[PDB]
């Protein structure tokens, strides 16, 4: 079913961001296991996995409107070295990801793309509660001190 | 465990391969689907996750050798405009996969990384059994003809 | 709760729709099936069971809505007279309803009644899939050939 | 994430309705319990519950926008002395806050607060069913007429 | 049990031909599995293995009778160089089975050697019904196509 | 994946090499059931099939290489008369094939084909063990006497 | 089977450097215990029990290749006295450990002694997890400070 | 608990001895196995598990007493190099552990060490069991031969 040109330039914006934020999280993830922040570590290795769940429902929904998505073109991974930093890193991109999807929702509106932003609205809904987490868990540094929130992620 | 920087670099190279292969095979997969070959975009899906796995050991043992990952740099995606251009494209994929297994294999050897040597066996021998499975697939393509071939992957 | 006249109007158009794809996919799953292709049959069945429910949710909404559900004017079905002319019709009726789908959400949003609205976006999301489906199986008949496509559907 | 102030007021406009809502529902239902009308009692009760859970949903959200949810103004209850009364002013307070729910769903639209829409889009989906609930209640009062509409409301 | 010597050297015989049959069926198995035709390969396997539990058989019964079994002799294995030869090459094999098969129990009634009989009876009966086998499959391939055939052969 | 002809010969030849040990303790084994010994028949019977799942590798691994499998050349048996003296040609069978197993590891080395090399050393490490079964075995016979060795193996 | 004589010798190196692991890190486990580190004792138990493991590999190793194993020579036990010291004198064991792994391997390959090799490779790939613990602990000892660290390691 | 100086002397003395014991018939264990002498191999190889327990516990004892225990000491290992020698070795071993821990229950007792005693006669009492063992042994290779004797354990 041939899609709007915008609406599919949207979902592949969309799916750079979710791309991007798959390879930083499991980095991150692999980092905080090598670490020894088990616990870190797990929780960030299915926050990629969400984001590659989400690419998976965009590439499928980009096919469908006749467009090619884009795989191919990989923007600015954040990484972190420290452990507030990747928490702050991962904060900096979700927040740049919900950005474009509010852009993205307002565009599939004006031409009536209503399954494209129901779609969108779902992956916003989750990168809310990602930002959730990361601003809790930078909260928690805080309140517990940094010696503490690490101890406090060394074991499952 | 302090690494050889060149074993850290090949190590690399071998995750930068890997990377494509995720995002190509994952991208071909759901071209099967979007077509209706759901046999092959199934399979194809797997081969997929198989090169997602390959890519967290190399990771792991990068981050243990105390190099730094490179997710960052994504070479260039093969990507098929038919059943048969996919299937090849696939196969380039991976005999250039191989090729570059193999030289960090000889250069583990040279500087005695033993173990990174029989990680990146475990893989090229992974590679190979996906190279018999293209190749064997084209191969059909030739002795039932491509209607014929297609058909056989419409349903699971 | 007294809804709003054009709401009521709207929702009556798109049962209209319903019914008449009720019809149409019941009469082509029959018909599928006594010419021996079961599989299509089945499916197209299955197709006019979830046209059923979706006038199912219709007429309830009406009816809160304080409306008087239409079921007695019927419009034109769409038979084709083969396999190919029958998925081709069913997709120009999809086609019409999920146009007339988005007029009706349109209108939702208007007025406020976004309970309205997220009904209607769910029957398009499941009109836009069944237009994938049909998509998908005309370009079946493309690159496997009628034959082919044909004895892939005569079993279960 | 720090939300829009109008947002919040909104959102603590719809929450103070709630508490509204859950001290109505929780009397009128021990009443009906009271007098012997078990039925409505506990019908009455899961009405309760419901507001109570919609009421923890906007203080996540509340919480989560960085806002201070407002538990402490608590607006006028209307409590019936007698079912009729009763099932009416359970009836007004719901069109009362199905009013203020659009309202909010229009500010949330126009500043791409999404997923705050779809919340309350969610609470004002369970609104409207609790008013057909209400309406078909006063409805069958008349129908059956009040001895046997309480009659039949009794027992469990 | 001191046998006849001839009845010993035609048992050996019998032996020579199931030690082809194993190495031609299993290498023809193979040979199906690598072009994918993992239907064949399956079947071909199976014969493989039945034709490892008759040479049993004959290696038991000769050394009871006092003699050596002849496993050093291997004749002339028939491989044949695509799908519908390799058929045509076991039935040719199989056929010249039957006949010595049939040499060997007219010999085993004459010297009353009535169980050596009735172990080659039971050969013979299995070698027939994969002679049956094998026409009916020849007979598919000139019914159906051979692009059909292999089509059919490809997935178990 | 065309191989190395020089690989393709090695394999081919520890392939002729597992042939002969089939053979041979297929033969050992039915001898030692003939004469009463169950447990050597037992054992050594398992000896032939783990011979028969090496072949198995090799012509699977042959057949990916683009090479023939040759079935059809069968080295000398070497069978024995008695049991000390079919203990002592297993294990000089053995040793040869351990051998050519080293030669064909150089050469698979040399040659960067990690794969066939890791086949061949998991059959390599199986060889020995069948080495120390059968060195261990022969000194058994010294220190127990023969007699009493064999009478240990007379029963499961 | 006789074996290299230089390869015995290696292969008794690595024991010597087992029996030494052996026995210093159950020490430390039980230290960890009686100061009520129950977390870190258990967990050095089991690198204990993981040596105890690889000495009877070795063991069993030497016998084969009609070698004697040297279990009198004991050398010198790295003992801390605090968690600090007693982690990095396991690190700098098993760095000792892994060299002459590497040695023994290299040799190993000289000889073709592809069996021994792949043992040794087997150790020095749990040798190198062992140090990725030890390093990682170290590490958080520095993140989380030494209190916190050990605090994390009371209870199990 | 500030212990007996020489009680921990004692008790160091006893665990040099558990330390020879284990290794001892660890050794005796694999040199059984190797020569198809499962049963004793077996035997032999939870003996060395026994004294691996003693041991464990004497040091956790010499700790909680504010000992050091020592296991860099390892005093001179009794090999044999046939069964009725290695029998004869653990005899000999076991007859000078006994005559040592009845001297260190007679200082424990003296210095009213009744803990320590207990532990030492429940060591003992083992020790008197494995002597038992011994001696039972080479009765047997007396009463019914050696060759007897070694076949009664050449399985298990
Ligand atoms: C650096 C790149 C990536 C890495 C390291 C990676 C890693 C992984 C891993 C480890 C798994 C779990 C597999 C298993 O244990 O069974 C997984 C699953 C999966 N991956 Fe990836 N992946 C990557 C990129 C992608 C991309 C580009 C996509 C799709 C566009 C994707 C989609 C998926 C999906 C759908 C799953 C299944 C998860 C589920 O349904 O539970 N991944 N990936
Ligand atoms: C206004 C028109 C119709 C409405 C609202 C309607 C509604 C429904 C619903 C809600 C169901 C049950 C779905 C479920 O399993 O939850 C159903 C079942 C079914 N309908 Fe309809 N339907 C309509 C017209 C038709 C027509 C025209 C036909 C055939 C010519 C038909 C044939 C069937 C059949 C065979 C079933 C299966 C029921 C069973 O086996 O239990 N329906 N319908
Ligand atoms: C090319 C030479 C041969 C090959 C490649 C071969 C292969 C095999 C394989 C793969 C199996 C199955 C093992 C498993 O269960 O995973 C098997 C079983 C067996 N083989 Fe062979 N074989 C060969 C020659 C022989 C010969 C010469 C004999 C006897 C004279 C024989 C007798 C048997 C028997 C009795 C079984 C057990 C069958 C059953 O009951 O399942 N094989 N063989
Ligand atoms: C040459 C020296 C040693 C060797 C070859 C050795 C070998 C073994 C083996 C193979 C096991 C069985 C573990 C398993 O498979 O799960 C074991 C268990 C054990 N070892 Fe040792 N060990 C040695 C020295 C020691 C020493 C010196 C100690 C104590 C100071 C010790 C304490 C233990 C304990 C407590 C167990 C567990 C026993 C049980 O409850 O099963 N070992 N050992
Ligand atoms: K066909
Ligand atoms: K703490
Ligand atoms: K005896």
């Amino acid at each position: 079913m041939k899609g709007d040109k915008k609406v599919i330039q949207h979902l592949n914006k969309i799916l750079g961001n979710e791309l991007i934020a798959i390879n930083q999280y499991f980095l991150h993830s692999r980092m905080w296991n090598d670490w020894g922040l088990k616990r870190l570590g797990a929780h960030e290795y299915h926050e990629s996995i969400d984001e590659m769940k989400h690419a998976d429902k965009l590439i499928e929904r980009i096919l469908f409107l006749e467009g090619l998505p884009n795989l191919q073109d990989l923007g600015k991974l954040l990484i972190g070295a420290n452990t507030q930093e990747m928490l702050q890193c991962d904060l900096n991109l979700e927040l740049k990801a919900t950005k474009d999807l509010r852009e993205a929702i307002v565009h599939c509106e004006q031409v009536h793309d209503y399954v494209s932003r129901d779609l969108l609205k779902d992956i916003l809904e989750s990168e809310e509660e990602h930002i959730d987490y990361l601003e809790t868990q930078l909260g928690l540094i805080q309140k517990v001190g940094l010696e503490n929130y690490l101890q406090s992620h060394m074991h499952e």
